[PDB]
């Protein structure tokens, strides 16, 4: 017996939709949901989605509040819809998937993921919910996550981190590292060897290796010497070049974090979504050096060093493909006289 | 157990709110309420009120679908709020009253009209509903309607006509003529002797007396002769003068109806609401004669003739007060040499 | 090379989208599309849909401007989406279908109806367009219309009338009568033997048989005598009973049309969409007789007479199923002592 | 001392802005202006313009309520802005001009038309207002209207009709025929010899000559015989051809009016504005004959007959330029063997 | 002579409404008020309220700019409306009270608090304004604040802190500690013994006692030992337990502040309003420990220690009622073997 007033009752009393009975008075004005509290309207939700205000409110109330894969991973794995949950995309303030299965009457395409309407879609299944591993076994297309082993199915160990209510974290009190499984047209796929992005923030960046601790503490020249990175263009690629009007390199989040402690800068996130590679229009406040499209990836510095050291440096320009977050990322490698000139996630 | 989905269910299945159980999918987008029918959104309601879309939808669904007094009568009697019903104002596409009593959680000031919050307000009671005559007896301020006598209470016979779902009519299959009662500060008040407006439309005007039949059929000079109206300025007041740039007279709806059959004209209803006297910005299409504020009243021609013939015609200008629809309507009477020059509902 | 400015250019210069090249200045403000003409904004489109303003504008510009089946027929046949066209629903001022195939980048689920995404959906195909009959042969689910025979496919002759730019008409200069075909799960289905609604308006109703001419011209008692309709409750069912507060019968559009010439009435279309059976909240202006849900069907009077005369009148109450516009319409037949009491399209 | 509350006070008490002092409570919600009357909000204005709601309300309140030139004439004369008035465009429910001179603080580019900002703009002056003829003499660019002669200035007699509060009419109680004057770059320009459109409606069309009376009353073949119109394609051009899927001709409003009495049709006004030539997407309800862009002009039939009879009929195709409403209207004349095939206002 | 333009003039020139004369050009677009400055629109106000944009703008301009009681106190005391002022609720960006008395024509229910309409409402009076103490003496229901003594009335010393333009502070240059008085149905009430919340922020929390200084500086075990808090579950209740998926305890703002210096966390304020007890959906970033509804109260640690040490610890579960900010707060006390297990502000 779903209703706007009941969804509102649950939000007010439980912090989210929890299947409780009850109603609270609600008013909708433009794209905002209010509730009456002692005779005054209190805002419960502001719709930032392209869905109707009351439909978006319900999907937000019915969001998954357990640690879930980051939307970038789900997208990279080709997920179209989730089974009996809503993956809320906090970077977009909107549902990660357009349609639902057994969640909301307005967005439901089916009540159960076994309906023939779901057959052409990659359905996301959560092995932590009863019967979901079996639903994955019967579905033609799907992605499954589990905390433990699945008999007969060989796993792909996912990232250490997961999103819990919009907070990306490596769980200590909860499990955030999942086993990933995928099926295309009934066949259990073999997921590829992959690197993972670290999902760190510029403001609260923390090193996750001795190489990363040395990058943030040592001076540019001490570091490049210590890790035998001469001829690998880390001065340009990682540290960044701010001497010309166009900002040079600066494609790794750790290099942006090192710069951030000294001089601030503006990052215009012109396509605000979760993605393996992010594009920013950067303006350096100290120098005035800027770049319209600066691609940034948060790889562990050790992983980036491994990737750049595993390339043939004898060709002027070439595309280097790297599996990161299960997807194929194309990089542009530019070399001269056997040394790197630049290496960046290809803008295509 | 009120809900948006339940109100929508009742509208779809019952044509209005009928206390039935059930829910239908609803989407709200801007000021419109839609419901999903075979996968497509079908509009159920467009909010034209100053209330939130879902609140206005509920009050419209909970509107009184029995013949009820016209909003002009309720306003003239000082009604602030209705008891356990919504009087819908079809001329404004909005509730006739701001707040409610036992109707909607968002607009309710009380569940029962006996709450101390209601004491200062003139509450409208409907004697056709059980216990409402008693609630009027216990209310400090109120207006009561009934189909018959209430022991000890001196009645006031109201208009022949009532509004049934926005259609003003004199009932043949339903009763539309009510007894009216009013109380101010605990004391039953004697309602004045009053005339009533006829509530006719310009497009579908019908005569309701032999004098009105003679006005519409006979020529101007022979009607004035037949009814001894020489010196009463009916040529100006009722027929209208279109020879000058400013349109002369034309203050009785019957005169506008007679003109309408011959030449069309524009009536700009610049304050669109139900009222005993209406003001229009009129432009005559045939002549180009116009008036920014032309006050119009729909009195039965016999009643207007009686009012104008009961005036002392020896003073240049004076205010003539007439009780119409229970309210005092101030007219401006202008005379010269014992004859009427003009008589119009005085523009306040 | 689709654009808002290009769609606007075509609307301004061609009256609709016609694949022409060019751009005109456009401004979007709230739900309205304007274009600059001699320095002033001229409204081109007001969005009444639940789609974004620019998306709805494009689908409306790309509407089918040839005679097409009425949305009620397409709905009754289970149509989900159209192939490479937009069926515009003029009764809802919105696209008849949510998604598109090869029409608009925002609403397209596929470019060609052969994509696996379309397989579960009943796709509408138009045999008047090259290659569409073959696409129907290869589609898993679909409805096809043609002007003539398709080799091997057993036809169903559809209604005489079709919708041309929102005008329902029986074509004289264009063909409006189509052959209909349907497929479910790869199998051509035999469409049932069916009656068709006449799609007439109350305001401009025209008789289409001598029985209908006799109904509108003759008095009630002599029409019933002439057509041997004694004991068939036409006085209640077709003519309508306005003597009580609840309006009796009045379920055939011809009966509403006969009443309309004499006395006006309000029809509140509370679910405004195209459907075989329509529900109205009716209020009779002359009597004040009303009904919250009055189901109305526009059958040719001869067809209704045939249906009611083909029923067993020996049971108190029973459901009578009739195929109209390819759908099963459930009627409620009430009898007493071998005579009809009432017969109405059963309110579901 | 301009204010929203003061503009609202004037609208409520005077029917428009009349420079009166006073304030009324106002509420603005979305694009609508309301005022409180006996505790309920009454709508005063709904913004249909691309200007802010309160700005549009003020310009509408300050509209010219005297007979003024039709917007099509002002546009054809190149008018950009009006001096100390607002010409309200009733066909667009918006101001005819973007900016103002001495009217509203939000839209004013100047307080007086003599400011240097106005010099490049063609300013409209009204000789009926004191000092406006002199302001035209001192303005670099402008259009002037007067009721009589202006010493030394060679006049142009304009149309018989003018717009009074949105009603186009030939004045009997007011003057609607003006003398027209124009200046470009300080130089008074000679306005061309011109025909005028009649500005009639399809629904209330009235003949304005014996030829027009004969067109509406006589049958096609006898009207063509009586007025020696053999070989002039009036059967196609004026009467219209509804035998094929594409509607033939039908370019004169009188021909559309003759057709309208017999069979109804839909005219989709896809560019809703005032113009000498109008374009409609027409669908004939009786036949199903239609045309995406059907250009229509309301010329007096005598004037159209004069234009078509003054053409050389010896060339296959050619552009015929005719001055109508002061603008050059390009027609397309198609001939074969010395007889007209078609003649239509050329679609630009 | 109130107006939108005048309110805007005052905001621009005085920072708020100050009764000055003058007007500035204003434009309203959707929910925003702009003013023209050198030909460009500058935003003055964005409506976040459920009132019309211009009405909300006026009440915000007319807000009380002196230190005033926090809305939580006024709510706890049952205040319905303020006398001749607007208490602006900065936590909701809306007026604290729906209606006004002598402030704005759109929201005024009366001009003076002595009107009979105000009789059933608890009116807030400010003894710092002339005549307000006397108005409290004559009002049936009310709450009065003063800086000094009121003859005959015994006072209730309120919190040290007050809100000055949305900044909660203990005044050094202004007086923020008021004497509170209340009247119900004409009778001067005796306000109860109460604790007060401290109204501190998590980001800028400052200790206000030696116990609070010791809590923030010492380690958990040193503190619990020093203040003899063994068996009082401060490890769970105040410090917080982050070892399990559900976050344990953490109900006092000081404990959240201590945690905040070490590890960040997300507090989803799902009912954003001023209240004695606040509810947050908390997610701990370091551990991933979370709780949908975590009730938080900012009591001085000494006050919380006093409350928990004054309870009978012999019952498994019981409701403990504590007067905080004049209202009764129910806590849930859970004990086992004479020791506290948990104590939290009861979620009811
Ligand atoms: C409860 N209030 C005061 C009534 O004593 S009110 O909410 O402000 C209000 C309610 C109804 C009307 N008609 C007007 C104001
Ligand atoms: C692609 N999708 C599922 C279809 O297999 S959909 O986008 O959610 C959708 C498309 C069209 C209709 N009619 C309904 C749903
Ligand atoms: C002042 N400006 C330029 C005029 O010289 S303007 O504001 O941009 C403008 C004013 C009026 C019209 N019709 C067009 C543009």
């Amino acid at each position: 017996a779903m209703s706007l007033e009941n969804v509102a009752f649950n939000v007010v009393n439980k912090g989210h939709f929890d299947g409780q009975q009850g109603e609270v008075p609600v008013s909708i004005i433009n794209n905002t949901v209010y509730t009456k509290v002692d005779g005054v309207d209190v805002e419960l939700f502001e719709n930032k989605t392209t869905l109707p205000v009351n439909v978006a409110f319900e999907l937000w109330a019915k969001r998954n509040i357990k640690p879930v894969p980051e939307v970038k991973i789900l997208n990279n794995l080709g997920v179209d819809i989730a089974a009996n949950t809503v993956i809320w995309d906090y970077k977009r303030d909107a549902p990660a998937h357009i349609s639902t299965i057994g969640v909301c009457s307005m967005t439901d395409i089916a009540k159960k993921p076994t309906e023939t309407i779901c057959a052409p879609l990659t359905v996301f299944f959560d092995g932590r919910v009863d019967g979901q591993v079996d639903l994955f076994r019967n579905a033609r297309n799907g992605v499954l996550i589990t905390e433990g082993s699945v008999k007969g199915l060989q796993p792909s160990v996912g990232p250490k981190q997961a999103s819990l209510n919009g907070v990306t974290l490596i769980g200590e009190a909860v499990k955030t590292q999942f086993n990933y499984y995928k099926k295309v047209d009934g066949v259990v796929q073999q997921l590829p060897e992959t690197y993972f992005t670290q999902s760190r923030n510029l403001q609260e960046f923390k090193p996750r290796s001795q190489m990363e601790i040395d990058f943030l503490e040592l001076a540019m020249d001490e570091f490049i010497e210590r890790y035998k990175l001469e001829g690998y263009a880390f001065e340009h690629i990682v540290y960044g070049d701010f001497s010309h009007s166009q900002l040079g390199g600066l494609h790794l989040l750790i290099g942006l974090a090192k710069r951030f402690k000294e001089s601030p800068f503006e990052l215009e996130d012109f396509i605000p979504m979760d993605s393996t590679v992010k594009n920013y229009f950067i303006t350096d406040a100290q120098t005035g050096s800027s770049k319209c499209v600066c691609s940034v990836i948060d790889l562990l510095l050790d992983d980036f060093v491994e990737i750049i050291k595993s390339q043939d440096l004898s060709v002027v320009s070439k595309v280097v493909k790297v599996t990161i977050d299960y997807t194929e990322i194309s990089f542009m490698l530019w070399c001269k006289d056997g040394h790197v000139e630049t290496f960046y996630p290809k803008l295509q």
